[PDB]
C-alpha cells in the first residue's frame, strides 16, 4: 500500500512549484482540464462500449469547498482510474526533455500534462479518490514525500470518476471562499467542453453551473 515517488516525479514537483509560486491560482486550471480529458476518454470510450456509462450516467465537473474541514474537492464523472493506473499515472512519469527545458514554465506544464502536482503549491496533502469500470473504488494520498493507496472502505461511492481533494495549507485559506473558487472556476472553465458547478450558496445550498 505504500510507495516511493519515482526519481523523476520528485525533480518534477519541485520544478513545477518553484517555478509557479507567484501563479498558485493556476492549479484550478489544471485539475479542470484534467477533468475535461478525463470526461473526454469516457465519452469515447461510451462511442464503443455501450455499457460504458452504467456506474454514473452524468459527464460533469463538481467543486465545493468543505471550509470547516478546511478541504477542496474536485470531483468528475471521467473514466477514473484502476488500483495500477492511480499508481502508475500519480507515482511515475519525451519526460527528459520536458524536464531539461523546464530547468532551463506554465504552458509548458498544461502541454505535458502533468499540471496535477501544481496542487501542491496550495496544499499540504492531496488525496485521490477514484473508481474506473474495471476496477473497485481506491484512494491514494501523499503529502509528496511519498503516497499509499488502499481499497476505498466507503466501496463504490462515485459510480465512476475521480475525486481530487486537497487540504490547503494555512495560508491558502482563501481558496475555501465560494466568491474566489466561483471568480476562478469561471475564468478556467469557458472553453471546457463540460458542464462545471460549485457547490453554493443563494440560506438554501445547490449546485451552480459556472460554464
Ligand atoms: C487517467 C485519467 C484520464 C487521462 O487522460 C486524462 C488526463 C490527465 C490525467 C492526469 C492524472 O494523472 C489523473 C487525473 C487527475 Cl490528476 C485529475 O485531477 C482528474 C482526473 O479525472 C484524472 C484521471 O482520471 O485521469
Amino acid at each position: 500500500e505504500k510507495f516511493a515517488f519515482q526519481a523523476e516525479v520528485n525533480r518534477m514537483m519541485k520544478l513545477i512549484i518553484n517555478s509557479l509560486y507567484k501563479n498558485k491560482e493556476i492549479f484550478l486550471r489544471e485539475l479542470i482540464s484534467n477533468a475535461s480529458d478525463a470526461l473526454d476518454k469516457i465519452r469515447l470510450i461510451s462511442l464503443t462500449d455501450e455499457n460504458a456509462l452504467a456506474g454514473n450516467e452524468e459527464l460533469t465537473v463538481k467543486i465545493k469547498c468543505d471550509k470547516e474541514k478546511n478541504l477542496l474537492h474536485v470531483t468528475d464523472t471521467g473514466v477514473g482510474m484502476t488500483r495500477e493506473e492511480l499508481v502508475k499515472n500519480l507515482g511515475t512519469i519525451g519526460t527528459s526533455e520536458f524536464l531539461n527545458k523546464m530547468t532551463e514554465t506554465s504552458e509548458l506544464i498544461g502541454q505535458f500534462g502533468v499540471g496535477f502536482y501544481s496542487a501542491f503549491l496550495v496544499a499540504d496533502k492531496v488525496i485521490v479518490t477514484s473508481k474506473h469500470n474495471n476496477d473497485t473504488q481506491h484512494i491514494w494520498e501523499s503529502d509528496s514525500n511519498e503516497f499509499s493507496v488502499i481499497a476505498d472502505p466507503r466501496g463504490n461511492t462515485l459510480g465512476r470518476g475521480t475525486t481530487i481533494t486537497l487540504v490547503l495549507k494555512e495560508e491558502a485559506s482563501d481558496y475555501l471562499e465560494l466568491d474566489t473558487i466561483k471568480n476562478l472556476v469561471k475564468k478556467y472553465s469557458q472553453f471546457i467542453n463540460f458542464p462545471i458547478y460549485v457547490w453554493s450558496s443563494k440560506t438554501v445550498w445547490d449546485w451552480e453551473l459556472m460554464n
